[PDB]
């Protein structure tokens, strides 16, 4: 809350121009500073709680620093007393300020080294500018200062140490944005770091330093941890043979795998990871191996499944309309046979395996989706575009529409046509979740979502606008006249219908040359064939083609993060015995229990 | 197969860290190896038959290779003994490392100059990353190291040697990727040699290095090559009057001429050679003198031909039919004209000449195209996009239809309609093969093959599922309607071609406002004009737009690859009195047996 943070700091400036201690420390004052601490309050606090050595260390002044820890040097160990920031001593003020004798100075006056700076504008927000951490030594390592990191670890502060949200000072070294800098800081507290090592302790949230490296899309530090696990076998003129590790990589017999923290994140970045040394062969082995012969299986029988299920949506059992057709509009001439009246012929007992079929695999549909949203959680399975959320909402509702249909059809319930219709629908276009097992078929189903839930959704709002006011006019342009020699307008709805099929040029524009149409017709269709059909249309094209340009520029990448999402899928989802752990067996050459990849590059 | 090179390697390494003598030796470790090699195996082998001078010379330890060759000196001619490397002995692991004075001991102790390295790994193919070659001088000269190949070449190695493929030096010398030293290098051994030369030497293939640097599209070595064969008559001011040499690019009187080895090459870059200084002078003469105009009387000719085709095809002989129209909806009004009921008035005379022109000219069209298939290949012939590989799909099937109708005519076969419009179609738009000749219609005819044989069946399978899905349920929705008042969905097949139809809007959406559609259909029929009417299909437009423009950068190079392609075939088809061998005729002028080409240039 910016309002709140506002009001704070500028409380804390009124405090400290109120008080005449906190104005001699803030403007390096020496002599109001001497007068005031020659004779007679030393802890005296301003409006977040921070001591007159808080106002020395903010402003950088050492010598006001200096002669206010001459005398009551308890200063050193006070921390602040107020919510936006709780417990933050002078120490990580002044190791922010990168002022190496400030440090030196509050570590030999004995202030705390393992003081948490727990307030709110040190929590990992979109409100705070950055994210530091909390102890000292997180604060040292995320500004860049070796001295400072050396100085406080040689006086006692602990490297395992965790703040709030479990980040280790690894954690927090990882998620800077000055990440040239950062390697070098990594390697100095790694070998600092002599149970487990640093870099298998996790957070609150059970990510690694390499799992979050992976998660945030910090490839450098990414290619600085994967050059700690490289072991270059041979180098040969031109040639390299270099065996990488994959116990950090695949993350065999886990409940979450490193690439399926990687696909499955927020940040954008994180993809380029997929494009790194030893993970896009690893995904290209798994891939080309088992992921592209069983996809293109698993769609073969879907292809089937949806075949079948079209064969028993056609030779649908419809009988002779028994009531007669009254009305003149009407043109029901068949109607839906009954429960007993079907099934009796052998190509409906045909039809009822077929229907068998048909429900057996929406059933196992339903039971192979339902229990992922569970698992990985509603907000995470349907909303990422790479992992095919909109692909499992529309088998899921093909599924329910099956099920539907098949309750109506026990029931001899009226009004299949409609959840018949749907399904046929919704399950012919999910064989397009299919077509991401291929890079010629791969990048069109994003252009398509992105031309869905992004511009279509941006100019539906405008489109219908447009289309309620022509349709209101030419309903009430049409309200006096006959609905025979042109019904297109002749109800409310039909005229939106009618407009709607008008604005996209698919029929016709209404005109009957032998009898006399209303003026206002005339001119209104001349603004509707101007506004909608010429300009606001061909903007709409304009704008899909700019998406198209758009994902064609990264399709490589797009598609390479769909074939990892379908390998990480069909990895978990089929049994261990189709898919064997992928990689060098490590154990059997005399190495370790880890499973190795070997790459060999041609460098130079 | 990378599951057993990976195997092969990790059983290497095992070997290596086994054996305490190839530990020593892959270490530098000294103490060990003067342990190991003062009293006691000197033949001992990994899992690849490496001895441990193998294992010495390829970690680029020279002291323990001198340590392993002062006892037992044989271990410099012992090669390994396994299928993925075949003779590689130490001469060709210290040569690759680029180690000189290990080279120069390793000739001192003897070591096999001639030993070729005839394994797996040393092989060209997609599998390995480099093609050295087999011959330690290939192995020098790829790597680039000039006192090496002066070392070897003086110890006496073979610069005539081939490999498995039957490769020279210069072949795998022109075959590098680092072009810019391979000249000096191609330049230093073609010093050295001093029977036929070395360029004249073919490999397997029946290639010399000047056809093997116009296939593989290496324009440095062709300008490289082509600068030891011109010759400079006069250079007056900033003209320079060079004189070329057609030896070895007119190749007249062989079976393969140089042009149609790069032109039909599987390489990208071979085109760029058709840009060249005397290759783009002399397609131009020969394509401005002669193909041209040859081309023009061939396309004016077989455009005479398809007008008197079209002619017999309006006129084709039918009768009224005898049987009467008992079906309401049959249309059928006349049949085709009985064999003996044909051919009685003079214009019926006029058509059966025609035929028999039309006849003899599909015969023609055969003996032309059917004996360059087994000449050149099926797979190479109807491959190229360049060639017009299509375009003799298009015309050989056309043949066969004219052919087939000739067979269904003298038969007195109805239905001569499908064979007669198939070979229509496919005979006039093979009249488009004929605008590869002029440059403001060459690149049109690739937009097109790149827009049929790309984009549409990179986009087909998406149409089609779309397709299906939605005729499906605009079938079962009209299912229950009656035919008459909406006939576009009332059997599969129809609802298929009409939703094909309204795909890309050549039809209007169905509508029947003085009758009571189903409101599934007004539902369906929005769904279809958003997401297949307006998304998907203004998506192809798109891709059929990017594919021009990438087309569109590049038109100059593709139509004047079809040109040299167009040439050569005219060249080789035709006969020779036609067709003068380009060039001046040099034995006239005093010079030998070779035809030149003088090119004047602009220089300064
Ligand atoms: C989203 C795009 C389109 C919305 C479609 C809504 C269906 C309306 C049909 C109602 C009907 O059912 O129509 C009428 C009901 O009263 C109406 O006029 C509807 C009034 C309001 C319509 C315009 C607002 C629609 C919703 C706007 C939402 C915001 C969008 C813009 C901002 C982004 C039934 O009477 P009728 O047409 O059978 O006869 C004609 C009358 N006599 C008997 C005298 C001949
Ligand atoms: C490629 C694009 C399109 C394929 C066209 C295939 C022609 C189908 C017409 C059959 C017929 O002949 O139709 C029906 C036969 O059963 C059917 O429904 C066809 C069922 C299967 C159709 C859908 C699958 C087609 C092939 C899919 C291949 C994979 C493509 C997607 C993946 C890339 C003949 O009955 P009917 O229509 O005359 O009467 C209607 C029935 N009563 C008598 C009760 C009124
Ligand atoms: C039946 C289908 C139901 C699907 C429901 C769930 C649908 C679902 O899974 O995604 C929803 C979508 C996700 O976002 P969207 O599809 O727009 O794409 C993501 C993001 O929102 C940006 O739009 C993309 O960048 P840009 O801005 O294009 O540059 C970004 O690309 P990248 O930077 O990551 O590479 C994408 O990650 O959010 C909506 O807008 C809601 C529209 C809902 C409209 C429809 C509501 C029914
Ligand atoms: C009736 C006609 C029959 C023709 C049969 C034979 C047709 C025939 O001769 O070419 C076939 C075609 C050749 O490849 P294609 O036409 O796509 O074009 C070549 C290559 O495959 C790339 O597509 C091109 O680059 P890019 O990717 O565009 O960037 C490349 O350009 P360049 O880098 O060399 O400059 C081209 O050399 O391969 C198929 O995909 C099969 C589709 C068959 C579909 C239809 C099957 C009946
Ligand atoms: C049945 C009719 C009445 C209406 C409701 C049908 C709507 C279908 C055609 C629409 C609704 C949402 C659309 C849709 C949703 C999201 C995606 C994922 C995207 O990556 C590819 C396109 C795809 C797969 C499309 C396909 C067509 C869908 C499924
Ligand atoms: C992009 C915009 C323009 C799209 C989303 C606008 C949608 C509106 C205008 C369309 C979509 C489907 C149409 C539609 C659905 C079905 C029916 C039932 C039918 O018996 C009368 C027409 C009627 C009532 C029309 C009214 C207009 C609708 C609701
Ligand atoms: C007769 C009907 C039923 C159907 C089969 C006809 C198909 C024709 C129109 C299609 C089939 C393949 C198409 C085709 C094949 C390949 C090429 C080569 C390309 O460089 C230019 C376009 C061109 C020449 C086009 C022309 C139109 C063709 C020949
Ligand atoms: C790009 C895609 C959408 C293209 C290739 C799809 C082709 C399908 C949908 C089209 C192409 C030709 C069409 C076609 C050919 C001929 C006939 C015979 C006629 O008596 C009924 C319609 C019928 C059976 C239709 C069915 C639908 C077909 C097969």
């Amino acid at each position: 809350w910016e309002q709140y943070r506002d009001r704070v700091n500028m409380l804390q400036q009124e405090r400290i121009r109120d008080s005449p201690l906190l104005q001699a420390a803030k403007e390096n004052d020496l002599r109001l500073l001497k007068i005031l601490l020659l004779n007679q309050d030393f802890q005296q606090r301003g409006a977040v709680g921070e001591t007159a050595l808080h106002v020395a260390a903010l402003y950088d002044n050492l010598e006001a620093a200096t002669l206010l820890m001459e005398a009551a040097p308890e200063l050193a160990k006070e921390p602040a007393l107020c919510e936006p920031f709780v417990g933050q001593t002078a120490l990580h003020i002044a190791v922010m300020n990168q002022n190496l004798n400030l440090v030196r100075a509050l570590l030999a006056r004995g202030a705390s080294v393992s003081a948490r700076a727990t307030g709110a504008a040190f929590r990992r927000s979109p409100h705070n500018l950055i994210y530091y951490g909390e102890h000292p030594l997180s604060f040292a390592a995320c500004v860049g200062s070796e001295e400072i990191v050396r100085l406080l670890i040689e006086h006692g502060a602990d490297i395992r140490a965790q703040d709030s949200l479990g980040n280790t000072v690894l954690h927090i070294l990882i998620l800077q944005p000055n990440k040239t800098f950062a390697c070098q800081m990594y390697n100095l507290l790694l070998s600092y770091d002599e149970l487990q090592s640093l870099e298998l302790v996790p957070n609150h949230q059970g990510l690694t330093p390499f799992k979050l490296a992976g998660v945030e899309g910090n490839t450098v530090m990414f290619q600085h941890l994967m050059q700690k696990r490289k072991h270059v076998q041979w180098t040969c003129g031109p040639l390299t043979s270099t065996l990488y590790d994959l116990t950090e990589i695949d993350s065999w017999g886990e409940e979450l795998s490193f690439l399926e923290l990687v696909v499955s994140s927020k940040k954008r970045e994180a993809r380029q990871i997929l494009e790194q040394t030893p993970v896009k062969e690893l995904v290209s082995f798994k891939w080309k191996k088992y992921g592209r012969p069983y996809f293109c299986v698993l769609a073969s029988l879907y292809i089937l499944y949806m075949i079948c299920f079209t064969t028993c949506c056609i030779y649908r059992p419809l009988k002779l309309r028994d009531d007669n057709r009254t009305d003149p509009r009407d043109i029901t001439i068949l109607q839906q046979k009954l429960l007993q009246e079907a099934y009796v012929t052998h190509q409906d007992n045909i039809r009822l395996v077929g229907e068998l079929v048909t429900v057996t695999g929406a059933v196992i549909i339903l039971l192979l989706e339902i229990p992922d949203i569970f698992r990985v959680g509603a907000s995470r399975y349907f909303g990422q575009t790479i992992l095919g959320g909109p692909f499992h909402v529309i088998i899921i509702t093909y599924a329910s529409l099956v099920l539907l249909t098949m309750v109506m059809r026990l029931t001899n319930m009226n009004g299949e046509v409609v959840p018949l219709s749907f399904a046929l629908v919704l399950g012919w276009c999910s064989v397009m979740y299919f077509a991401r097992g291929f890079q010629m078929l791969g990048p069109f189903t994003i252009m398509i979502q992105k031309m869905i839930f992004g511009d279509l959704m941006r100019f539906c709002w405008l489109m219908a606008v447009v289309i309620l006011g022509f349709a209101s006019a030419f309903h009430i342009t049409f309200q006096t006249e006959d609905p025979n020699n042109l019904g297109e307008f002749s109800d409310y709805p039909t005229a939106l219908f009618s407009t709607f099929e008008l604005f996209l040029t698919i029929i016709d524009g209404p005109a009957n040359y032998s009898v006399d149409l209303p003026f206002m017709y005339c001119i209104t269709y001349a603004a509707f064939a101007i506004i909608a059909t010429l300009l606001m249309l061909n903007l709409f094209i304009a704008m899909m083609g700019d998406t198209h340009w758009r994902v064609a520029q990264e399709r490589d990448e797009l598609w390479r993060a769909q074939v990892v999402a379908t390998t990480v899928m069909l990895e978990r989802k089929m049994p261990r015995f189709l898919w064997p752990r992928s990689g060098i067996c490590g154990y059997e050459y005399g190495l370790g229990d880890r499973w190795f990849l070997r790459v060999e590059n041609h460098h130079d």
